[PDB]
């Protein structure tokens, strides 16, 4: 498990800085191998983001990539993201064949987004996407030993899959991001009461834990106490901004 974690999904990724994180998750498609070796080098862990449960891209990305056969239609979709079959064969090959590049790249790992995303599904619907997830998330973990896999959440799936994540993320804890409103806002306890089952669960099982809370640059002041606050409730965190364009805080000054 990480001592410290950043993400960085931006162009131009400032490697020096992003080096002194034990951890950092990043957008492969602004990185070259030599600047995946470089983080190595300096003793980081660098992870690709790789998303199983979405295509990133507006309608018509998708058209373009050959993927189409495999969107599925839900009732809440989001611009920019189609939820993906995870039992169609054209999506899973195209997402072990990104595996497979981003292990050539050097990559020590992939972050493993949309994990839930299945749930957009009608209801009748999901336990098959469940079980796809799962065994998808097991061949990936077979073809690709050499990726640690860290997962976005995963809960409905992780406890059928012992040994296969190195660590479990969630966004947020204290301070997050309603991304339908472009606001920064804190969680509710709503949601952190249905976190801990979940979260106790994990720590029962020695489960690092990141936490990814949000906070805008103006308050790195309180993105370092937050940070510390994450750090007494056991969590490895990373605040940062929903774009993850920013030299958020893991740990004190």
């Amino acid at each position: 498990g990480p001592s410290s974690v950043a993400f960085w999904y931006a162009e131009r990724p400032p490697l020096a800085e992003l080096s002194q994180f034990d951890w950092v998750v990043l957008e492969a498609a602004h990185l070259k191998p030599a600047d995946v070796g470089y983080l190595k080098e300096q003793g980081s862990t660098p992870f690709a983001y790789l998303s199983v449960g979405e295509f990133d891209g507006d309608a018509a990305a998708i058209a373009d990539s050959g993927l189409a056969r495999g969107k599925s239609a839900v009732r809440n979709q989001a611009w920019n993201s189609q939820v993906m079959d995870l039992a169609a064969p054209s999506w899973r090959a195209h997402l072990l064949k990104r595996a497979a590049e981003l292990r050539k790249q050097g990559y020590a790992g992939l972050f493993l987004d949309t994990l839930d995303s299945f749930q957009l599904q009608a209801e009748e619907r999901r336990e098959g996407q469940r079980r796809a997830l799962a065994s998808f998330l097991a061949q990936l973990h077979r073809q690709e030993p050499g990726l640690k896999l860290f997962f976005n959440r995963g809960f409905e799936v992780l406890p059928e899959l012992p040994g296969v994540a190195s660590a479990v993320a969630v966004a947020s804890i204290h301070a997050g991001w309603d991304a339908a409103a472009g606001q920064y806002r804190e969680v509710p306890q709503d949601d952190r009461d249905w976190l801990k089952g979940h979260l106790d669960a994990l720590r029962a099982q020695g489960m690092p834990i990141v936490a990814i809370d949000y906070l805008p640059p103006e308050r790195r002041d309180e993105a370092r106490a937050l940070a510390a606050r994450l750090r007494s409730e056991g969590y490895v965190p990373f605040v940062s901004t929903p774009a993850l364009d920013y030299l958020g805080v893991s740990d004190v000054e």
